[PDB]
């Protein structure tokens, strides 16, 4: 990992690595800017069809431009001994995912949280009426920058038109839409109220199960300060049928700012 790809893009610190790749935070040297660059994992996974998820991963996101959702400025690889190292130069984001606000804070108010989230589903509407799928949104996905602003920024499985946050749906091969990424957020929006999933299990198949045969239990019945009008809207989102629930992030996301203010839920029970 040359500490200067293409020889522009100096590397520092290190802002996380993972199965995949290594994050690392760099300094654009033309542009005299803060870069974040994203690096397919040194080789160790970069000769097989991995190498197009990442290309491709890079180009579905670099067809978005929203502030909620990180932004792609350039692609490209470095030549190194074994071989090519595509990397990916994504604005920074001095910040924090959700999994870690809710490890250090435990759950978020209701109403910072109803805050979060809205801005999340803002950031998955826009992906959607551009034709994209973001099949992977968890509270690790989402950030909050040092300014409390929200940003979305996993998209490598995601498809244009660890599995507690998936849909029934998602859960199989089955059908996953627009619905599905309301489905997940619907989870997000649960944990960061009760500080955790709406089902939690020993294996990954006994939580799919559960997605997919269990009601989530109330919010409010699992954490305290819980608006049971807050309850009507992850309960609907959470609903086992993708037609019960919203169709749409903004039909979701109206929702939410009906409960912030003060109005009453458009959802059911
Ligand atoms: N633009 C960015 N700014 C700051 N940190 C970032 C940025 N993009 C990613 N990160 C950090 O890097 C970590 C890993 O990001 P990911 O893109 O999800 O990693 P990954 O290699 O896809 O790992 P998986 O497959 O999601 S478990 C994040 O959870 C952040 O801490
Ligand atoms: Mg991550
Ligand atoms: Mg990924």
């Amino acid at each position: 990992t040359p500490s200067h790809l293409s020889d522009r893009y100096e590397l520092g610190e290190i802002l996380g690595f993972g199965g995949m790749s290594e994050v690392h935070l760099a300094r654009d040297l033309r542009l005299h800017r803060d870069v974040a660059v994203k690096v397919l994992r040194a080789d160790l996974a970069r000769d097989p069809s991995f190498y197009l998820r990442f290309r491709r991963e890079a180009q579905n996101a670099a067809a978005l431009n929203h502030p909620a959702i990180v932004a792609v400025y350039d692609t490209g690889e470095a030549e190194t001994p074994a071989g090519p190292l595509p990397y990916i130069v994504m604005e920074y984001v001095d910040g924090v995912t959700l999994r870690d606000i809710v490890h250090t804070e435990g759950p978020m108010t209701p109403k910072r949280a109803i805050e979060v989230i809205a801005d999340a589903c803002q950031a998955l509407n826009f992906s959607h009426q551009n034709g994209i799928i973001h099949r992977d949104v968890k509270p690790a996905n989402i950030m909050i920058s040092a300014t409390n602003a929200v940003k979305v920024m996993d998209f490598g499985i995601a498809r244009a038109i660890t599995a507690q946050y998936l849909s029934p749906e998602q859960a199989r091969g089955d059908s996953v839409d627009a619905r599905s990424d309301v489905y997940s957020l619907g989870c997000v929006l649960y944990e960061v109220l009760t500080g955790e999933p709406p089902f939690t299990g020993d294996s990954p198949v006994s939580v799919a199960y559960q997605h997919v045969r269990e009601d989530p239990i109330p919010p409010s019945a699992r954490h305290e300060g819980l608006s049971a009008d807050l309850d009507a809207v992850v309960l609907k989102a959470l609903a086992k049928n993708p037609e019960n629930r919203y169709q749409t992030a903004a039909e979701m996301r109206a929702d939410l700012v009906r409960v912030h203010n003060g109005e009453p839920p458009e959802a059911p029970k």
